[PDB]
């Protein structure tokens, strides 16, 4: 024949996830825990934490 | 006639809830009350507790 069918069907999603690439660790200053820390709790919190 | 119908219909699941046979009671020691209680609320606990 002459006529060729061509690739489409469902071109189905691509997701296989994948490792991330662009990331980093850090160290919470005490601005955040002031700020979802209870006051209770916070106030017996070594220096060393 | 000489042929019969057999049961097979459905056949309902059979959910109705039963009383539990198997259970028990205990006391929590300290040990899951020191990693599930937050150091400022655990500090002050007594030890009638």
């Amino acid at each position: 024949t002459g006529v060729a069918p061509p690739p489409p069907g469902w071109t189905p999603p691509d997701r296989t996830p994948r490792a991330i690439t662009v990331r980093r660790l850090i160290e919470a200053p005490y601005r955040e825990l002031a700020g979802v820390i209870d006051p209770a709790n916070l106030q017996l919190l070594d220096v060393s934490a």
